[PDB]
């Protein structure tokens, strides 16, 4: 009897040592940032060439795009999935570097990712925390700048964040009142362009003549759709001193708050008919750098975003800048230069899971796969 | 540090060639119930939101599906069972039995013997005691090449029924009762592009059978409503008889050419004369993935009737049907549920 479990439980140990051998394996925090899924990527990634961010991002875009798809797509994540990988930091004042992505593909900053790559660098002990500190910062080297963060420490805990903030890089105005003639039922609408860490067509949902709700997603999500098509059709977005970045990523669509603690309520629609769950930080930088630009924010005053969910994002543009000799669409005097601002945003993310994720050489869906089809 | 943990599940994440079966392995408390079934009561009366932050978003997402693990009750069996989905509980799934029989082995839940190829890995399920056998890569002493499922019986329960949206389907159970109906009665045939509809219509077809059809398991009583719905088509791979798609939960449709689902085809063509005892049968799954079908054997059942059963005394036509595909280990996670997140239970867009 004893002897015949003896052997039963060591066999049953040799199985499980048998499981990692010969098979690939990524760790991962799981997060969300109200109610967006992060993935955070801490081990297991193949070593990645480049002498700063921009170019680690390219070489993963154009070598080693199956990292990113079997990690993102069914089975192991889905379509709405977002993640982050994490590598040293390069640029001089950095914690981390980090090269972001989604469904679609890499990208190049995103904001809900960021206070979660913040949130679970201090919480899991990624970065220290100094005695006695209440606030921490946390500084990413990304493919678009430099993003410092800070996490906020809940009062009597040396690593338990209450939320995070992120400095973003340089947001701007770009250019305004642009028609756009939509196919019915939407018709013309005129829309704001802007740069957050992603280019933005900011839309009032009033224009579209649909209620920013659950139950009018898909109209959103193809209003969205429509809007960002005929907008990179016809309209040149470009970035005028990083030239990589260069067209219209998201449709931002926002109407009357429903919080009363909230200015607005958005959904920013991107990818492939996409929506963000969370308010959406570049999103709101973008809008924050275009109130201000036209004079409706001031420098320190609280602003708050409201996401499809109720969650909140709350944001302050923290001062603005000219760049002589640079311009874009809404520049008046090349000479004077551009106006950029700097923003903070600032929400919370909750560690979901500690996941280590495996593919199996044999297994066919080992980059993963999509069922949601791009209509054209 | 260990209030961080509390509240926990630990989790094998499978897939069955594409479909996913989130497995908990430890995290839930005693759940009273003397058998399988009331387990699986217990938990959609008492603890549903445990399903719904396990399964929805943003742990989970709108095609996820899983099963927690409890200790064997019924003589014989290795592994209690009880599946869930983004909607409710199923009382039988083929694609996450097949998962759960490969993890058994993969992760030493039950030991293989030495020198053994086959191991057998019996399951309690709601549905019954599910037989599966894990086939073991030659050379490995836990690697399994693939696993396969003998279902509880399955049967035709009734022929051309019509149903106005109209269509008329076959109702046959196969672990879950199914309307079996083909794609061209409804206008659409079985491509990716199509999914969104096929979701809608399964939904329309399952709703408005609950409504004007009773369907009654006769040897299980609480099995008693049409939960699946199994639209098929011509296939696109040589080596498959048929391709399909099956539509469940909270309207998601199956990645897997579904195990329940291609017990109660086989039920069906058999019943029909189309299909012969130990043929080998194959269902071409939406992604191109197959599964293998034998029927093993037949019985009727004296005395016992369904609608499609001509005559009480000699008795309805029941079969045991093996399912076998491939599933594979696609990670190891912790989940955790921190008593201040909003979205603790999860949630859902998808439209009413
Ligand atoms: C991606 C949207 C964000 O920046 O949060
Ligand atoms: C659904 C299923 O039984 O595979």
């Amino acid at each position: 009897e004893k002897k015949k479990n003896q052997r039963a439980n060591r066999r049953e140990h040799q199985q499980k040592r048998e499981i990692m051998r010969f098979k690939k394996s990524f760790t991962c925090i799981d997060m969300h940032t109200e109610g967006e899924a992060a993935r955070i990527v801490t081990s297991g990634l193949p070593h990645i060439p480049g002498s700063n961010m921009a170019e680690k991002k390219a070489y993963l875009q154009e070598n080693m795009d199956y990292l990113r798809r079997g990690i993102m797509l069914e089975p192991r994540g889905h379509d709405d999935m977002f993640g982050a990988f994490l590598f040293d930091p390069i640029e001089e004042g950095a914690d981390l570097g980090i090269v972001f992505m989604d469904t679609g593909g890499y990208l190049n900053m995103c904001g809900h990712n960021s206070i979660a790559a913040v949130t679970a660098a201090v919480e899991t002990g990624i970065v220290s925390v100094p005695a006695k500190a209440t606030n921490v910062p946390v500084v990413l080297d990304t493919p678009a700048g430099l993003v410092r963060g800070t996490a906020h420490l809940q009062s009597g805990t040396e690593s338990e964040v209450s939320n995070a903030s992120i400095i973003n890089v340089p947001s701007f105005l770009y250019q305004q009142d642009v028609v756009v003639v939509l196919p019915k039922p939407y018709g013309e609408v005129r829309v704001d362009i802007a740069f957050g860490g992603n280019f933005f067509a900011i839309v009032p949902a009033e224009q579209l003549g649909i209620d920013i709700s659950v139950q009018n997603l898909s109209r959103l999500q193809e209003a969205g759709e429509l809007l960002r098509t005929e907008i990179n059709r016809s309209v040149k977005v470009q970035h005028p001193q990083l030239p990589h970045i260069n067209t219209v990523d998201c449709v931002e669509i926002y109407g009357p708050p429903t919080n009363p603690e909230a200015n607005y309520k958005n959904v920013v629609i991107f990818g492939n008919r996409q929506a963000d769950r969370s308010p959406c930080g570049t999103g709101t930088s973008a809008k924050m750098a275009t109130l201000y630009a036209k004079g409706q924010l001031r420098i320190g005053e609280t602003f708050v975003y409201e996401s499809i969910l109720g969650s909140l994002f709350q944001g302050r543009v923290l001062g603005e800048e000219r760049i002589p000799g640079v311009k874009v669409p809404v520049t008046k005097d090349a000479e004077e230069g551009m106006l950029v601002v700097t923003a903070e945003i600032t929400g919370k993310a909750f560690i979901m899971g500690f996941n280590t994720m495996l593919f199996d050489p044999t297994d066919p869906f080992k980059n993963g796969f999509t069922l949601k089809q791009y209509i054209w």
